[PDB]
């Protein structure tokens, strides 16, 4: 019962609907730089969970997404 966040299953479900059927998946915890490792980026369900993160950029957690029309 945390101020109005999402943290613990029910963070989890939120990807979830937000992410779809399709699924999402993690960050790898080290990438390049020194940058990432001060911020963060250990994982989505922390960023979320302490932080307040964004709808839309929650959306990049997702996997892939294609056009409705066909390339």
């Amino acid at each position: 019962g945390g101020p109005e966040t999402l943290c613990g299953a029910e963070l989890v479900d939120a990807l979830q609907f937000v992410c779809g059927d399709r699924g999402f998946y993690f960050n790898k915890p080290t990438g390049y730089g020194s940058s990432s490792r001060r911020a963060p980026q250990t994982g989505i369900v922390d960023e979320c969970c302490f932080r307040s993160c964004d709808l839309r950029r929650l959306d990049m957690y997702c996997a892939p997404l294609k056009p409705a029309k066909s390339a």
